[PDB]
């Protein structure tokens, strides 16, 4: 079993682009998020998952903000704070960086052990940041993943 | 928990340098490798416990090559195959693939969650090869690592 999610760079001015998908399978220890991304800007990237099954826009503060519609980290537990995908009182839509290579493309899997179900993830959204995300909230919110650049809903 | 790993850079000629440390702890879901390199080539590197606790080179067929008295990948089990890091059947050693930035260095922590204790890593090696890792014997056998970057023994 596994969940191909689309995933598209997000432009609230002249619309999303596809920028390929984020595949999710279940392993014995836990859910594996396998990448297939390219045009992006190197380096490491925030990914987490977001309450909301959505890539929309929202108005903040007079401005049209990429991807707000997703919500939040997804925390079903309340933890309040983010942390590492290994950690037990961090959100549970804290997933490990992404790596986008030189080339801008993505094809690297990582593991989110604290995820069981494919299930468990369905109603909900993948997000990856233009910043990185060194698992706290400290010095930076959310681990410094900052603007949310592109995004897929997992159904 | 917490063992701090010297690695350096591979030279049996020109000599070894140091480019930082990894960092092991254990959590709740396996051991975590957290690791502080610089002076790395850019992209993703095959990074595996190997068996002997050592990163000296060997002759191979009247080659001095680089850590090979580090042995083969960690296999107590006898899977004698090469891998995913959550892959039951697959060398204990395999860990995820090390992510090197642009500007050489390396950060970002990896899980091994089929590593449950600190002391299953004592005495032996902490390899990160030149190339990079598909988890697979195929096309490449042991991902593709190929030769020996940096090396540090787990003590
Ligand atoms: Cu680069
Ligand atoms: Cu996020
Ligand atoms: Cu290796
Ligand atoms: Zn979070
Ligand atoms: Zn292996």
């Amino acid at each position: 079993a596994s969940i191909e999610v689309k995933v598209q760079q997000l432009d609230p001015v002249n619309g999303n682009k596809d920028v390929g998908t984020v595949t999710i399978t279940e392993s014995n220890y836990g859910l594996v998020f396998t990448p297939d991304l390219q045009g992006l800007s190197e380096g490491l990237h925030g990914f987490h998952i977001h309450e909301n099954p959505s890539c929309e826009p929202k108005e903040e503060e007079g401005k049209l903000t990429a991807g707000l519609g997703a919500g939040g980290h997804w925390d079903p537990k309340g933890a309040k704070q983010h942390g590492y995908p290994w950690q037990d009182d961090a959100h549970l839509g804290d997933l490990p960086a992404l790596t986008v290579l030189h080339d801008g493309t993505a094809t690297n899997p990582v593991l989110a052990p604290r995820l069981k179900h494919l299930d468990d993830v369905r109603g909900h959204s993948i997000m990856i940041h233009t910043g990185g995300d060194n698992h706290s909230d400290h010095p930076a919110p959310l681990g410094g993943g900052g603007p949310r650049m592109a995004c897929g809903v997992i159904k």
